[PDB]
């Protein structure tokens, strides 16, 4: 038998198999199991609150004509040039951008078919997804992104859409993404959509998401660590009333401040309060208090500037230095351990 | 009965449906109802003064034609690819950027068609659509965004645009904007349109979006108040003439500077002035008191360095102090509690 | 009669009109009226040197064949479907960049045809079009930007193009840029374009922009002559020779640095020198003398620090200030008023 | 005679021009003249390593079908709707990227036919073409940027190509570039191409570009000297010890270090060092001997704070002073003069 | 024999030749050699992590149809119109965005048939590549990135993917990239590619860059170098306690800090440490050291502002700086040149 005749009589004119009728046309709704391949993932920017994914689609369905019976083999590897002509199931993502296809030297497409008639069908897909994550705790914090399929044109009574039982998600070997952990769990779950013209079925999966915060904490917690001891020691040993002690402090101070304003600048506009926001917060306030000190002790001098008086101020100026001495380290050890502590069951939690 | 010969026969060669006629022609004008569903809304930017919108058109209308009454079901969901015969009304948007359609898989559309001849076209479109806010009050506004709906190629005589009576916009349940809260309120109008062609239909779709402060009291308000008031204590403690004392109005004026051009970067240029702007004029102006009134103790210092007179230069610097003291906070306290509450009056009209 | 049976008669097989051949074929030139109407305007870039505008192009030309004298009507609204078979004028723009067409839902076209045979063909056309601005001056200057519309293919013996004797050119209601006000003069005149392979026929419109100065006035003359009034006071009441008096100076210089490094940030790269760099350059030597001053009065304090010398010197130095004291205000308010009123009339004259 | 009829027999099926076939085949190899008309230049960006430019290209070739000698005309101006038939030589551009055609209202194109059967081809193409240039001397330089056309697919023994004798490279009036200017030189030679497959013809354009110095002047050369004269008489007037007199010092370091750091942005980055930066370190060396003069002088006072000693310290002091005094213009003027006459003469041998 | 008679009998309607069937069908799989050029390579961006590159793709494989055996040449240029009809193997990239043809006034393509069969396909493809670069070790650092093309549709059987034994990869003459020099090794390997569906063969190939340090050794070592220097002296010859003293270390504080955030911009964020990081922590901690010498003196200076007791505070005090002045340039010295070696054997291991 000639390969070319079996194959225009399979799908052919005089094959009375019109491609635009669905497969057991007033019947049962059709089945489809899809199975998806990550081919590549990353791209993943805060602001524009979406990811950039490559995944290998893949779905198998039913079809009780084009079932030959006359080759000795059970399956064939089809050219991907009649694809048109073979019936194809309509599926789009809801948290959609762009996703375009493959064009590289011939279309990116694999056909197969059995005895019994099971299909199978390969696209290669880019998709740009939008993922809406939390950032209430900016340094550690676990995300959740979504992609879900979902039947535009179609009711319930066809086009059921079911997942794969055994190996629905796989991943490519030796995956990584610069930023964050991928975590081997991919939960599948799946929620039905209603409309005022219909129900239509969907299928979703969900991916989780850790940033590594290692690059945080050198970029931000350690200069910070550094500039706050800094001024501890240099207020510790500063002296009576000179104008160059002022300069310890006033270079914390600008410098401080920049690391503040350049911190929150790759983050996008959020009403709430992220982690990030509370440490600056909290190491402003103890550079701020350095003044303070300073002011209060220029006061006492201030007011010494008479020998009865004399011992009195110059005493209690110097109560107010050793009471300075021993308060800072304290209250900073027993702020900055229970912040992480609380951080670290909180993800614990989570 | 086959479905492929009931197929043609309607939409065919036997028919004499032409797709180039507008269905009751000669006749009254055609009368077409819109329904409109926002899939996503967001990416809104004050620069481009547009943002961005994924809808799902529904358009339905009547027809003589295309009336079957053959199969015992009331409606029949036929497959989009024989779409481009069936008569489509044209539909364009005038605040239009770009629009392109979504092809993934197969193109995402949608086609209906009842007993009597009313038919259902849904076509999925993401829009550029360009929104001309008023940027009068910066930190509160409500900014209203118009969709227009019009006709290019017909006249009054033809293809009238109706709006919905029940449900005619719907949104996407558990949909957030970062940066605003959408108001479900969505009051719809219509308002023709006249050109020297001829007269044109168009119906109008208006959204109102509140801003959420929180982000812009964080970032400005909060920094820009602590430098106030470390300014007035840093003052208020200062003794004499010393070039330390000098310093802290120094780290003040320019770290304020900075600032003030740091807020003014995201938004775009326009000749009005600004709330954001008056806030940071007031500020500067507080700054640049405190130099004067340093100035002015100098000076009289400077005269004082003859006995009589000693005590009455001393006494006058000393009341400069103390006045300066009393003034500072109580003229700031009854200017931005004014601010506040006359902007609290106005966003409550608007 | 049926409308498809003349519709195919009008334009098709039995028509002996082939849609290569030019309408009279061996006789005087075709004359084409074009009218525009721009639907928007605005994004005007000064480095990218080009605009973006939207509109609805419509040209009418004539045609000895398509004379039906068959419908009592007098025109027909036809589909914008067989605008293929219609023959087209060939026209396309000088200084362009991109100009895509917008096809949302259906491709906007439109097709009007009369009874002589006179038609109307409309285009929906968004154009990116370079304007060679000068900057010369740049807080105020005009702006003109052209656009040009010729013939590709054709010679002077075919395709002429003509302008419309009324309503030329029309804009939408309430269209408004942010940056510039539109002048509504729009001065219409044609120059022919010559070339080696032959002479071709071109038409010109020109429209005529005023940059608002509000902005610029608020961005940067306001905090310039805040500073350079807080440097004069602070020299005025500044006090023989202290390190803390120098600090006033040291604010001063940066902070205008830094302001006029700023202002050189949005506009392209040229040759020539604008005037605000004018400004900032004088400004920057009154901050320039400010220094030079101060040295003087030290040079001359160094000299003093004999009793009969002494009165001399501190004389002199004394004379130094008050006369840096009448000097400083009066040549500065000689300079900027000459400045402004010289501005003021180049504007009035162009 | 009908145009219809005649436009058919020339191109047609009664015609056996099969447009798969070289005009002369089996013959002498196609030569092809080829003009190119520049219609507009510029948007060159050092980084991105390429220009942008909109040709006119033009390309005539003989054919000894389609020599009609019926008609009583020389040529024929035909529409560009049957250009696919006739057949057209490949050229394509080696150092290209992109290169879309220009599609507003019609495409762009143009034939014509003489009666001996030579051809016109002209096509609108905006090329983005790519440029090696050598930045070894920034401020001034020459830059040649290349443009080369080439066939794809034929060799030796086929379509030969020939530049033009007379006008082969034209250029638009009034054509202006914002940061360079053109030179009307313009040489042309031709390098063939020789690969494993074959060898292939190729045709090369050379223009040359020079800077202008205008806005580097302006922008780095006249602030950096004034801060070297600033810091020049700043030292030259300053007296004794006083921690006032550091401040001039300390206000030029931080100011050139920013203007050194800015300066070397635009540019990528280059292994070698540019004429910028010889400057930027040679005025980084001036300020930099500044502090070290300091240093010294501050030694000697440090040594002199027994009456016998006082006046030698003094003195060599003083000494120290007046040296620096006379040296420091003089080194700095026999320095700069050096550097721009040896710019000034390699500028005039390139 | 007419070329078009021939030309339509090999690959046309008298011949059997389906386009659908690959060549040996029911037999042995179809070797395929496939040779690349290198037309232009560059464009690498760390952050993107990826480059562009510009190949000419050149396949080819044996057919035992297409044997013609009746002109007396070896071989034909064939038109690249009617490579659809020949068959044609799939070929895609695995780490591949984008890759689109190109089109400059014809389709860029060549085709070529020899007498026993061997065809020889070339096609221009510009592919943006994706390479998993580790910076590790930042300023000295060998990458390798790969390109893999792999068969989508056919399993092991049918289309065997081989390199070519003579002239793999050539790369034009000349061809240079600003950042990085590349090595002329170009070591090919392949490996298969195992997946659920079936085996699909792949090959790679695998090019080393060497960046180059010039950029880098000015842009930062040089100026931090002089930075510690500065320092050095500065404090070698600061005498006692003066506020003008300070100066010298405080500006050194801040540029270094500027220098040190104004270095980690380029590269993206990862979680390891970079050798640029270690440098900057390695000069912060000498600039850190600075400070703290000076509060020892000080405190000394402090304890010892009684004549028994002065003579041995002012001795320690002295011998501090003396310490202090042999120490600081040995441990800088033992250590810069330690890192240098180290870093120097390491990249001779990679
Ligand atoms: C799909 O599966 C459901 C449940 O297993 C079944 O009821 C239905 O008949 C199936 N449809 C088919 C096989 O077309
Ligand atoms: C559309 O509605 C108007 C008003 O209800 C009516 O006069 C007109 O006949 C309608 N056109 C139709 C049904 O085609
Ligand atoms: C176009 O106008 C010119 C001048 O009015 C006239 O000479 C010419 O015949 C016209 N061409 C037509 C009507 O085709
Ligand atoms: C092209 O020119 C060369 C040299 O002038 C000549 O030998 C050759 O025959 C020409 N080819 C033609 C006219 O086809
Ligand atoms: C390809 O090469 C292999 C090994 O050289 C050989 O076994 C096989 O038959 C070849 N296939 C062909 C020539 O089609």
């Amino acid at each position: 038998m000639p390969p070319s005749e079996f194959l225009d009589k399979l799908m052919g004119k005089v094959s009375g198999y019109d491609a635009r009728i669905r497969p057991n046309f007033k019947g049962p709704p059709v089945n489809v199991t899809c199975n998806i391949f990550i081919n590549s993932f990353g791209s993943i920017a805060e602001t524009t609150m979406d990811y950039r994914v490559n995944i290998f689609l893949r779905q198998q369905w039913n079809d009780p004509r084009l079932a030959y019976s006359e080759y000795p083999d059970d399956s064939l590897d089809l050219d991907p040039s009649m694809l048109d002509s073979i019936w194809k199931p309509d599926l789009f993502f809801a948290n959609e951008k762009g996703a375009n296809f493959h064009e590289v030297t011939t279309d990116n497409k694999l056909l197969r078919i059995s005895k019994n008639g099971n299909v199978l069908y390969s696209i290669r897909i880019t998709l740009v997804l939008a993922c809406p994550m939390d950032l209430k705790n900016f340094p550690m914090d676990v995300q959740t992104c979504i992609m879900q399929l979902e039947s535009f044109g179609y009711t319930m009574n066809d086009l059921i859409f079911e997942w794969d039982e055994k190996g629905a998600v796989q991943v490519a070997d030796g995956l990584t993404l610069p930023q964050f952990i991928l975590k081997e769990e991919k939960d599948l779950r799946y929620c039905t959509k209603h409309y005022n013209t219909g129900k239509f079925t969907c299928i979703e999966a969900r991916f989780h998401l850790e940033r590594q915060m290692g690059y945080y904490l050198i970029q931000m917690y350690i200069p910070s660590l550094l500039i706050v001891i800094l001024s501890w020691v240099s207020f510790w040993i500063n002296m009576d009333a000179a104008p160059a002690r002022v300069g310890l402090g006033i270079t914390t101070v600008l410098t401080m401040t920049t690391q503040s304003s350049g911190s929150r600048a790759s983050l996008p506009k959020v009403s709430y309060v992220k982690a990030i926001d509370i440490w600056m917060a909290v190491c402003l306030l103890f550079v701020f208090s350095a003044l303070l000190e300073y002011a209060a002790v220029n006061f006492i001098a201030r007011q010494h500037k008479v020998e009865e008086m004399r011992k009195l101020f110059i005493s209690r100026a110097k109560r107010i230095d050793t009471v300075s001495r021993v308060a800072f380290p304290l209250v900073f050890l027993i702020f900055n351990i229970f912040y992480w502590i609380t951080y670290k069951i909180i993800r614990s939690e989570d």
